[PDB]
C-alpha cells in the first residue's frame, strides 16, 4: 500500500480487499469481483451447509472473477453465441463460494440501495461472472450497488438426501443466504444501504428469490424482490423429498456408490466432481423438458410446505415484487428435447410430433390430460397447420412452465397483501443469433436489463440503447421505492400496480408502456385451476 | 264451386279454400286426413292409411291439434301464447295441410314439407308462424305441414313390445312424406322435389328422416334448424324409454308388455299428460321425456354412430342456429332467471344453473363446464355469467350438435350449407337479454313480415323475402345462392376443411369460418371423453 489507487482500498468482515477501477461507457466504476463469502464447499464439505468464510490475512486480491462452481458444459452448438455466451466464464471448481461487487467510483458518499443478482441455470448451471450479468453499467449510469454470488448448482448444490446431516438438500439456497447476510454485515463499507436491498433473478434465480420471500430467515435480509420468468411454485422450481431421495440414491447406484445415508454420502464425497455432472441427467423420471434433476427440495427446513401451499396462506402485506414473463418462454426448451425441432430450420412440425411433444413437455401429464393440452392449445380451424403447431407447441411449455406459475404467483401475493408489478418482455435484440421462429426466447431481456446496448462496441440500435436506459431506470426506481415509476414524470405513462380485480401488467418493448388486462387469463385458469383437478381426481 | 279449389287425391274428392295473400290469392287445402285416427286401441300403435270417403271432403279449415300439455306460464303472453295449440286438442289429430298457389301451378313445382317443433310433446301444423300462404304465393311454392303424435301418444315406448314400439310419432310423418309421394302432382307438386325442413324437434325429426333409409325414398333435400338427430335430448335408448315408459305407468296406477300397454289405453289422454314430466330423471332444462327411441328398427343405431357411419353423397343439407339458443330454457327451470328482470345472476347460480342445464354431467365435467365458460377478467360479473349460461346450454344442446352433424355430413359426401341467424324481430316481446331466442327465425323464413298488419319494419320485410329465396332456391337446386343475382356474396358450401357459414341478419351475407370452433371442440371431442374416462 502506498502507490495504490486509494479509492480501490476497502475492508470487510473478513479482512482487506483491493478492487479495479472498470471503464464503462460513462464513466469509470469500482469493481471488488472473486470475495469469498464461505469456507470452499470442498472434501467433507460437499453436499453440507455452506460455512462462512474465516478471516484472511493481508489484502486479497479482488480484480477478477473467480471460479464458477462445478457443472455441465453446454457443447450442442460449437462455436455458437446463442449457446456459449451461458457457459462458464472461468475454470470450474467445488471451490467457487465467490461473490462481487460492483459501486460507482468514486464509491457512494450517502448509503445506496442495493441490487442482488441470482443467476439461473435449471438449478445445475451459471456463474455471476457473465457478460449479461455486468454490474458496471447500472453502478454507473444509476450509481447503483450491485452485488451477485455464485451459489453451489447440480448434485453439489441441491443433491439430498432428506431428514439425514450430511446432504440435507437446499445447500445452493444457503450459500444465496449467506451471501445476502454478508451484504447485510459488509455493505455499508461499499456505500451500500443494508436497509434497502432488492432481491433480483431470472430463470432458476427468480425461482431463488421466490424461495427467500417464502423462507422466514430470508425475509430479515432484503426488503423487495423482482422475478424475471421463474417462481418458486409450479413445476420444474421443487421436488418432493420422496422424489429428492429417489434421484439421490439413484445417482449414487450410477456412480458405483450402492446404498444408511451416511455411509452412501461418504462414498459420494469420494466421487471425482466430473463423475457426478456425467450422470446428473440420468435421474429424471420420464422423457421431459424444462425439468432439471437437483433442484430444491421441500423439506420442511428452508421451505416449511410446498411452495404452493407458502404462497396460498402467506402475509405478505410488507412485500413489493415486481414479475413478469418474455414473448417466448417455451421456444428454447424445444430444440433439445423435442423431435421435429432444430435451430436452423423453421421447425414446422406436423400433429403426431405436436401430442408426442406435448409428452415430453407435461411429462407429469396422464393420457386425458395430456389430451385436455392438445384441445385446448388446437387451432380446431387449421388442426394440421405447422406453423400453428409449432408456436402452440412453444405455448404449451412456455405457458405450463413459466406464464401460468407467474400468474398463479402475481395474483396470491396480491390477493394477500403485497404491491405486485408485472410485465411482458416482447423485444427481441436485434443482434440475437437463435432463428426468428423462436421470438424473444428465454433470459433474452436480460442483457437489455442490466444495460449491454449502453456498450457501443455491442452493435445494438440507438432504440435499443433508449429502451435499455428505460428498463435501467425502471429496476433502479423500484430498489429505490418499491414503484417503477419515476416520480418527477408524468408524461411517460404509468405503471399500475398488479391487482386480483383489474389484472394489470405492461408490455415492454421499443413503444412506451402499454397497460394490458388480464396476463394469459383463459389458458391460466386451464393450467391453475382445471388441470390440478384431472391430475387429481383421475 | 271452383275448379282450382276441386281436387281428387287417392282416397277421394276434398275441397279448398282461396286464401288473400298480401300479392295475391292462394289455394289451401286444410286438415287432409293421412290416417285413421290413432284412438282407442290403436293408441301408441304405428299409424295406419286413411281409408277412402264418400263425396267432397271439406278441407277449408285446419283440424285438431295432437293431444298436448298447454303452456300456462305467462298466461295472456303473446311470447309463450303464439306456441299454444290454435285448435281443439285429440288425439284424432293425424291431418295435413296443403298451400299451393292461386291458380295451381303448370308445370311441376318443388315441394317443401314442414316438420314442426315443440320437444316432441307439443306443437301444431295450424300455428300462425307455420303458415304457408306467402311461399307458396311468393315463391310460387308447393307447402305441406302435417300434424304428427306427440308426448306419451308419439313417443311412450315398451322396446320389443308389439302395442307400444316406440317412434310412432316419426312414422306419423312418414305417412304424411308417403302420402305426398302418391297425391302431391294432384295439386301441382313435384314429387321428384321434395325438401323436408323443421325447427328444434322438427330438425332433430328431418335428421331421424336422414337416418332411417326407408323415410330416405320419401324426400331429396333437407333443413336443420336449430336441431339434429344427434345430441343430448332428441334420443333415449331403448333401456331408458322402457324406464320413464313403466315409471308413467306407475303414476296413473297401471299395474307383461301387454298388460301394462292396455291399462295405459284405458287412461285419459289428461291423466298421461299431466305426469309426463314426472319421468325425468334428474332437474333439467332442455330434456323432454318421450321423444325418438333407439329402437333398432326405426333407428338402427343411436343418430351418432349413423352419422359417423353413414354415406351421405347425393343429398343436400342447409343446416343452422339462431344466435342465442338457450336463452329460453333459462325462464323456466334455472333459478335466478325471469323474462320480467334482466337476470344479473351470482357465480352461485351460475355453478347450480351448470348442474341443470348439464344434468348427465359429473363434479369434474360441471367443473369443466364452468372453467371454461368463464371470463377470467371478469369472474363474478352478473352479465358475462348470465350470457355464460345461456351459451353453456345453446352450445350444449345445439350449436354443437349442429357442429358435429354438419361435419359428419359434409366428411360423408353431403353438400353442406351452414348458417347462424343474428336479428332479432322488432316485435319480439322476450326481454332484449334473451337476444334472437330458439324459434324466432321461423317468422322470417314464412315470409310473415309481408303481412302489414303485423307490422315488421321495411327492413324486416325486405329480409324476409331474401331468407324465403335462399330456402326455396334450396329446394329447387340443392343450392340456396340466386343464380339470378349476378353479385355475390356467396354462400359458400360448409367443408371440413374451411368450415364456412354465413351470418343471416339485415346486412348482405357474411362468411366466417368455424362454428365455436374451440368451445365445440371442447363440448363434441373434451367432454365425452370426461364422461367416459371418469
Ligand atoms: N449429456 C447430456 C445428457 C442428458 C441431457 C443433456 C445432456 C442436455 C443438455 C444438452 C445441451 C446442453 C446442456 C444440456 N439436456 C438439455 C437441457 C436443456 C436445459 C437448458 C437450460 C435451462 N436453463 N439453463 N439451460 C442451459 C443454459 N443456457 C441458457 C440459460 C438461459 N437462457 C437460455 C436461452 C437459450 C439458450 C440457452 C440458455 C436463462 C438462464 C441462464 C441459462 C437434457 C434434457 C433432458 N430433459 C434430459 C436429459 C438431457
Ligand atoms: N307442470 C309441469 C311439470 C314439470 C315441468 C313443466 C310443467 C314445464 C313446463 C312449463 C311451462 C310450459 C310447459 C312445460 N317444464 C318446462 C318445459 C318447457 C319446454 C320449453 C320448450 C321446448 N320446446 N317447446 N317448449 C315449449 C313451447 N314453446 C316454445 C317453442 C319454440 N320456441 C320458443 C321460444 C320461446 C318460448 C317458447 C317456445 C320453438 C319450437 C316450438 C316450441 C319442465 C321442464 C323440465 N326440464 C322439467 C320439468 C318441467
Ligand atoms: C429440422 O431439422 C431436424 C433435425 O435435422 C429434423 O428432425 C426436422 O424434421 C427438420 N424440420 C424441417 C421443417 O426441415
Ligand atoms: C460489430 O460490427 C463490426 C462490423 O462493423 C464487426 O466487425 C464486429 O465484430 C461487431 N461486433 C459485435 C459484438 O457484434
Ligand atoms: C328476477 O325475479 C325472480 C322472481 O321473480 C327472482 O328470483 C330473481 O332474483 C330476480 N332477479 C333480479 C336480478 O332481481
Amino acid at each position: 500500500e502506498g502507490r495504490e489507487d486509494p479509492q480501490l482500498l476497502v475492508r470487510v468482515r473478513g479482512g482487506q480487499l483491493r478492487g479495479i477501477r472498470l471503464k464503462a461507457p460513462g464513466g469509470p466504476v469500482s469493481a471488488f469481483l472473486g470475495i469469498p463469502f464461505a469456507e470452499p464447499p470442498v472434501g467433507s464439505r460437499r453436499f453440507m451447509p455452506p460455512e462462512p468464510k474465516r478471516p484472511w490475512s493481508g489484502v486479497l486480491d479482488a480484480t477478477t472473477f473467480q471460479n464458477v462452481c462445478y457443472q455441465y458444459v453446454d457443447t450442442l452448438y460449437p462455436g455458437f453465441e446463442g449457446t456459449e455466451m451461458w457457459n462458464p466464464n472461468r475454470e470450474l471448481s467445488e471451490d467457487c463460494l465467490y461473490l462481487n461487487v460492483w459501486t460507482p467510483y468514486p464509491r457512494p458518499a450517502s448509503p445506496t440501495p442495493v441490487l442482488i443478482w441470482i443467476y439461473g441455470g435449471g438449478f445445475y448451471s451459471g456463474a455471476a461472472s457473465l457478460d449479461v450479468y455486468d454490474g458496471r453499467f447500472l453502478a454507473q449510469v444509476e450509481g447503483a450497488v450491485l452485488v451477485s454470488m455464485n451459489y453451489r448448482v447440480g448434485t453439489f448444490g441441491f443433491l439430498a438426501l432428506p431428514g439425514s446431516r450430511e446432504a440435507p438438500g437446499n445447500v445452493g439456497l444457503l450459500d444465496q443466504r449467506l451471501a445476502l447476510q454478508w451484504v447485510q454485515e459488509n455493505i455499508a463499507a461499499f456505500g451500500g444501504d443494508p436497509m434497502s436491498v432488492t432481491l433480483f433473478g431470472e430463470s432458476a434465480g427468480a425461482a431463488s428469490v421466490g424461495m427467500h420471500i417464502l423462507s422466514l430467515p430470508s425475509r430479515s435480509l432484503f426488503h423487495r424482490a423482482v422475478l424475471q420468468s421463474g417462481t418458486p411454485n409450479g413445476p420444474w422450481a421443487t421436488v418432493s423429498a420422496g422424489e429428492a431421495r429417489r434421484r439421490a440414491t439413484l445417482l449414487a447406484r450410477l456412480v458405483g456408490c450402492p446404498p444408511n445415508d451416511t455411509e452412501l454420502i461418504a462414498c459420494l464425497r469420494t466421487r471425482p466432481a466430473q463423475d457426478l455432472v456425467d450422470h446428473e441427467w440420468h435421474v429424471l423420471p420420464q422423457e421431459s423438458i424444462f425439468r432439471f434433476s437437483f433442484v430444491p427440495v421441500v423439506d420442511g427446513d428452508f421451505l416449511s410446505d410446498t411452495p404452493e401451499a407458502l404462497i396460498n396462506t402467506g402475509d405478505f402485506q410488507d412485500l413489493q415484487v415486481l414479475v413478469g414473463v418474455v414473448k417466448d418462454e417455451g421456444s428454447y426448451f424445444l430444440v433439445y428435447g423435442v423431435p421435429g425441432f432444430s435451430k436452423d430450420n423453421e421447425s414446422l412440425i406436423s400433429r403426431a410430433q405436436f401430442l408426442a411433444g406435448v409428452r415430453i413437455g407435461v411429462p407429469q401429464a396422464s393420457d386425458l390430460a395430456a389430451e385436455a393440452v392438445v384441445l385446448h392449445y388446437t387451432d380446431w380451424l387449421h388442426p394440421e397447420d405447422p406453423t400453428h403447431l409449432r408456436d402452440a407447441m412453444s405455448a404449451v411449455v412456455g405457458d405450463h412452465n413459466v406464464v401460468c406459475p407467474v400468474a398463479q404467483l402475481a395474483g396470491r401475493l396480491a390477493a394477500q397483501g403485497a404491491r405486485v408489478y408485472a410485465y411482458i418482455f416482447e423485444h427481441r435484440a436485434s443482434t440475437l443469433t437463435w432463428p426468428l421462429w423462436m421470438g424473444v426466447p428465454h433470459g433474452y431481456e436480460i442483457e437489455f436489463i442490466f444495460g449491454l446496448p449502453l456498450d457501443p462496441s455491442l452493435n445494438y440500435t440507438t432504440e435499443e440503447r433508449i429502451f435499455a436506459q428505460r428498463l435501467m431506470k425502471y429496476w433502479t426506481n423500484f430498489a429505490r421505492t418499491g414503484d417503477p415509476n419515476d416520480p418527477r414524470d408524468s408524461k411517460s405513462p404509468q405503471w399500475p400496480p398488479y391487482t386480483t380485480a383489474a389484472q394489470q401488467y405492461v408490455s415492454l418493448n421499443l413503444k412506451p408502456l402499454e397497460v394490458r388486462r388480464g396476463l394469459r387469463a383463459q389458458t391460466c385458469a386451464f393450467w391453475n385451476r382445471f388441470l390440478p383437478k384431472l391430475l387429481s381426481a383421475t
